[PDB]
């Protein structure tokens, strides 16, 4: 049968997933040493359990990637039947290339430290690059929060039928030219002095990336698509990591609303940012275990 | 502790060339196959003790390719070579990257391990299709550029550069083009499948299609008939790996292009002989720098903001 | 109950036996290639927690076979599958299992690594030619013999088979004929190539030659022939895997044989189109029995004494 | 081949003092963390064909410290380094080395594999915890002793160490004190829970383990040693951790001296403890490189300083 | 339930016997021997297919020829399609050599924890290493087991002072162990480590315990110096009765009341030529630990109380 | 520049001592004794960083200890921070099972070569393995040298009649072993199986030789020499590569038919010797010294397989 465990990053989520599996969180003691070293008691059996550990990476990520680690090496230890790791948000993930000399593939190290940990499994939502899930050698399920991003389109946005989505740098048109055909709409682009490419007059841009950390390129792109003239600017990015002086630049930005997923927990951001709306996506990763629960 | 390099049956040219800038001859192996098609590599002198690269592309019959290459590892490793290096211009199976589909494999990614499991140390490959392939392994990756030796290329050859746009065929391709319009100070656009969607205005002026590679040529040639119809002067097509497949030269000589550009990491002098609008960016003093950087234990970022010869 | 079997590009026909035979049917798979050549593999069906089997011979293209064999056993792995077994009738770069020569390669044992680095689980394969290739996994390899069935038939259909003459064509060949003539309660003999010399009787007798496989038959037709000047009746051939390549038809349709008699473990029915002295021996039974108990609990060692049907 | 050392974040000066007893420069790294608190490793310098040693100490903020020291050794192992050795004179996670409880992890030998597949080819460090732990590996594994040192700064600084009585505070470090006290050949002595065995009447006591961290069970086997006694009472640490309450305790406590060694940085926790000592080990280290790079032995390292 | 085989070693068939016997199995077919040239013979004749195997070898009695033998065995299950495979070895073999305090010295406990690994161990069930590390050896489960709760029981039940007893170590490494037992009792510790006792054996019992007996030179001399010291009878309780060389020789005449040791190795020969020498039959804590291991239990009862 | 250095196991330490003498070293620094419950014992008394280290343990007399010891001394060096370790086997212990021919059967020979290789051994030179396949066991440079070269030699230089003997295997199993030597020596070849004993070829009125890789107990070269002799041949040797001798071997020559009985120094013959007159030893330190010596530099061993030097 399945255990699930929470790591100490995103509770909420955790019981949220346990809640659509009807289950309770698998008891783990989940703190620091004196010194600042992990420490993780589970105190209940996982013999010949099928174990879910979710921990995304946010926070203090290193502190929450060595606890998820040290979950996994003491479930593997327990004679667990598999061990499988729940990363919504998954760490050193932009790390994923040697782009110049000498440069480490974080990515790479860290999927080899779960690997060496005892992971046979990986669910994780909207990788930053989908080839990561070929640094492994186990399965790595990719989940898209397209769906919901739709979904959460044609419900929120009064004109959406002539909107037009936006990326904010290069690599993010392909991201972006799906959701675009998927709601029948034009497309933009925007490339670092900074340039615009696709037409936004008198409609509303939606800009669309996997991640948010500093906002600095999506603030930037949504003066670009004021400079344009677009009646209404709005930004849907997969994980809310809003990292330093990131609820600063959104809170003087002009936007109607910046959209997030919970990948991330967002209360105490969502406190000192009225523009933040978060979506489900805690019924995509229950589905994930349970399809992959046989 | 010197260099041996050996050529595999997918470019025998391309490593001549590579050892002749190097100022050596080349490795005595023989590959061929065996009368029920099993590949057949016999290494004909001793490689104990040296520095190996093997030059294979993925090309022609893959598989055979492919496995030959794999052989000629084993027996080198086995063959107690101090070190044996997988040159492989283009990679093979790099548009199977990742699990897209429901139960699709990873192909790029079995072939980075047979390759490691065969006993490869060091790869040296050019635009990768994807850059996370060199994530794929667990030993060096250089992922080379062909982006100098384009610019070069552009500069030397294009009578209207300066105004030119750098147009990218797929969605995908927008980092490729945005790197190369940075780099010469020009304008960019974009083609969106789903009708052929242009955006970023191309109009009088010129604009050239940049890709990694070009396999079949529909997506280019459809893209340049587009780039006429908004009214381009000249359309060109400048990719890194010039697989042409299939119906490929018959939809480059119907399509409008003033030259189509790519690298010898795929043998294409069969392939101009048959199309008069193909051009070659030789490339084998790119991998013949790498190769030598790499046993003397230089670094190789050299190639990246420079053409050599 | 909760079973799978794929089947690859080579042979069709056996797989379709073997779930028949199984009361199974094949599983979704759509296998082909690419533009460019490269292998194509989507498995149209969940194999989530399923014992997946995938028959694939050593045979015809090989290299794009075994591509294709391990990329549905990387796809079955990855797809979640609970066993992965390749089912590999007849091995390939099997011949290739020593170092003879000053640089050669083990590609048996690279292509063992590749079916392991891959995903495979189990090996059910018949009649190794060396049977030492059991210990170039760290996994379960089943290795079937074709004896049983070749004892039926030449009981069956040779009418002076009770004082016959088991013939080995080379060295090596030895264990197989001396296991069927203690087995018949006959004689065996043996040829050496060095002008050919034959060792034993033959006189006045029916001589079958006996080996595991036969490929360009140069060997058996210039051992059939030295059969019969050593003064034998007929002379027989019975070999495991067909494989006939390059002139071996040729050869049969003008060398001096009753019979050449083979199993399915490659495809026959092209061959015999064009050669009237083969005849081919169903092992679809002894494959089909080996998935069946190896589904369940169930010792394989029946299939080494008596033949299924 | 020519060697290159490396620093990572933590103890900063026992990498430089490292790199000048060696005569060399340290090499150029930015070691950072990113706005998402990701480790941020560049290595500034080309390291192929090199011997690279990253030293890295099991300290501060240690899960940031072991993931940098991790993403160095990735780096200069694609950078085609000719060995990467990594040197943590403090390995950390090392009391997790072994299951005495149920679903319990072996962090030490998580972190012994996440070492090995980053790219290490080769650890130097000094008083594991347990020394099986160079059995987590299946690559070379230094465990340097600082018994010499702290021998020569106990017959350096204790006139009376011809006649005093070296105690271990807990059972688990009963040999480590026969280790030293056999080579002073003078008494020894022992604490559990407190129960004292062994003779430390009109003696002074000489605490010696390899540790300390919140030190309440030393500045309680202090007290012990008191009431028991003793002229005055030393404790001598291997590993500076004092987290916690450690300070406090040591302030409000009879020590004579603590002494440790700069496996870890001690300047700050110097500041606010006049009774803290460090003893300095970066020749020991250096040595362990020196003789690691032209291929001597190091067991000379064990027996008499430099 | 019941899927599980469990098969003997050449080296403790009176344990194997016990441990089958008390989990209601028989014990499986295997011929067990060496060939002409001393290489070891190993034919499983029943089949394992889907099965959780245990195969029962100690570090004994010829220990590179049983080690050998239980490598071969753990290989042919893994090839013969078993479900999983358990080493059960209650005394693990090299297990003193488990670091390196000299220079060129090998750490072949490591050595032997990787050919379980590569023979096809899937699980380690050994009782009282002499270091508990090499459960970090393994990268598997690895049950670490205790005489501890027999030991006391034995003590209960058979010195009647023992609410007054001293339980002594007899090198500085036992001092975590007999703390311990001096904890669980309420009484005294002491430790032995050229002849110096540190504790107060006052004029009251000394009960040596350390992990194992090998040569039994340690025990007799620092029974010699319970003896100088003044102390009423003297006990040793070891866990590993190896007992070798003169070892039996030399506890006839020391000043032992009793030795008491497990049956982790065989002790009725050692038992026969020996008046002094008690065992402590622990076949039912690996028993429970081979039933709890199948369908999957928690062995940590096995740390509080002894079934039977 | 010589950074080699050679130690000895407990199993032959005069074929090491004739080695070493060979290369012009002294014998490595290594105690190899027993703890008191006879557990091995490995003290390595000198340094080996950054060595080559080669240690010479043949698989004979109490086979495991000896396995056991190398093991230990394999990692000694490995954790000792050696360049590189090769086990130099002479005799490779657990060969003969080196398949699964019965259910449940193991395959000692590729658990030996794990052990072997999870020790840290990168290389292993041995003689005349039972099967050549075990090469394929490992996926390091294994080395198989023949002892044929100098048994050659030995026939010529010993049997004057040798220009028309019969070269006998005693088995249908060292057939090919015997159609080599003869077609050096260019003389007939006939093979001998118990099927009874079964003679095929001809050997009446000429010296016949029994060729094998090894001889353990000697039950079957002793009925096949009387054989021989019930068929009619002058004399009759026999010439094996391995000299184990176990049981009751010994015995069995000395009552045997044989001329003599000549075996290499893979394994002590000393002891052996003094209990049996019809002993002769062939002298193969040079070969493995050689082996060692092309190994160290980095030099063809083929040229060892025709030369004897
Ligand atoms: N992981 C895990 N280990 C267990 C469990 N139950 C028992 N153990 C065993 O417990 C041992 C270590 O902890 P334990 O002995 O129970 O703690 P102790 O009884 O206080 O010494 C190991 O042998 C484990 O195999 C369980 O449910 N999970
Ligand atoms: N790879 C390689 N192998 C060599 C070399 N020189 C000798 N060999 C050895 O040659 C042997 C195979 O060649 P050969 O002696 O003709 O095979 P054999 O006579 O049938 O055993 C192997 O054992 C190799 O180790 C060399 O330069 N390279
Ligand atoms: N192999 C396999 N993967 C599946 C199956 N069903 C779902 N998946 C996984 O579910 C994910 C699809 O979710 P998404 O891309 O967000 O739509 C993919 O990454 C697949 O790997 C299945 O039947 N087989
Ligand atoms: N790790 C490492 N990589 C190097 C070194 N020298 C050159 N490189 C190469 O630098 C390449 C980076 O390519 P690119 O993305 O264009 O970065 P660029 O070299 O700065 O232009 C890598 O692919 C490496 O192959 C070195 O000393 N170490
Ligand atoms: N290990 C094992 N092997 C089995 C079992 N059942 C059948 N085998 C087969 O036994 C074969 C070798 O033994 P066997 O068939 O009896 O003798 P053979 O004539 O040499 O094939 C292998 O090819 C296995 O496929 C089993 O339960 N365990
Ligand atoms: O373009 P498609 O043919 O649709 O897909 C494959 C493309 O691959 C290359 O980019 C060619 O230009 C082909 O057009
Ligand atoms: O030897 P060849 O005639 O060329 O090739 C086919 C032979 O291949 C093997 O030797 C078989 O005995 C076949 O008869
Ligand atoms: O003393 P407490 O258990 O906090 O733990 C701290 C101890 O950690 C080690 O034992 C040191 O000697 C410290 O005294
Ligand atoms: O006494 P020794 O002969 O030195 O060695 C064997 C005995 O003492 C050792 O520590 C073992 O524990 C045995 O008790
Ligand atoms: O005669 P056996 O008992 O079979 O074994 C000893 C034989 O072992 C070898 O294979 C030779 O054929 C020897 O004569």
């Amino acid at each position: 049968n399945i255990k699930i465990f929470s790591g100490s990053s995103h509770q909420d989520l955790s019981q949220k997933i346990a809640d659509r599996l009807g289950l309770e969180l698998g008891k783990v003691v989940t703190k620091k040493f004196s010194n600042q070293e992990t420490c993780v008691e589970i105190g209940e059996s996982v013999r010949g359990e099928d174990v879910y550990i979710v921990q995304s990476g946010c926070g203090e990520i290193n502190d929450n990637l060595m606890e998820l680690l040290i979950m996994i090496n003491a479930c593997k230890i327990a004679s667990a039947s598999r061990v499988t790791a729940v990363i919504p948000c998954f760490p050193y993930a932009r790390q994923d290339k040697k782009d110049k000399s000498r440069a480490p593939i974080s990515a790479k190290l860290v999927a080899n430290m779960l690997s060496v940990a005892g992971a046979d499994h990986i669910i994780t939502m909207d990788l930053h690059a989908s080839q990561i899930q070929g640094f492994f050698d186990i399965p790595v399920d990719n989940l898209y929060a397209e769906p919901a991003v739709l979904k959460w389109i044609r419900e929120n946005i009064s004109e959406w039928r002539n909107c037009t989505i936006v990326s904010p740098d290069a690599g993010g048109a392909k991201r972006v030219t799906s959701i675009a055909d998927r709601l029948n709409v034009d497309f933009a682009l925007i490339h670092k002095r900074m340039v615009l490419v696709g037409d936004v007059k008198d409609r509303v841009a939606i800009l669309v990336d996997d991640m948010a950390d500093t906002c600095g390129t999506i603030c930037h792109a949504a003066d670009k698509l004021l400079s344009a003239g677009a009646t209404r600017v709005y930004a849907i990015l997969t994980h809310g990591i809003f990292s330093g002086p990131a609820i600063s630049r959104i809170n003087n930005a002009c936007f109607e609303a910046v959209v997030v997923t919970n990948t991330i927990p967002q209360e105490d951001k969502m406190k000192h940012c009225s523009k933040i709306q978060v979506i489900d996506i805690s019924m995509i990763l229950a589905e994930a275990i349970r399809r992959t629960h046989n």
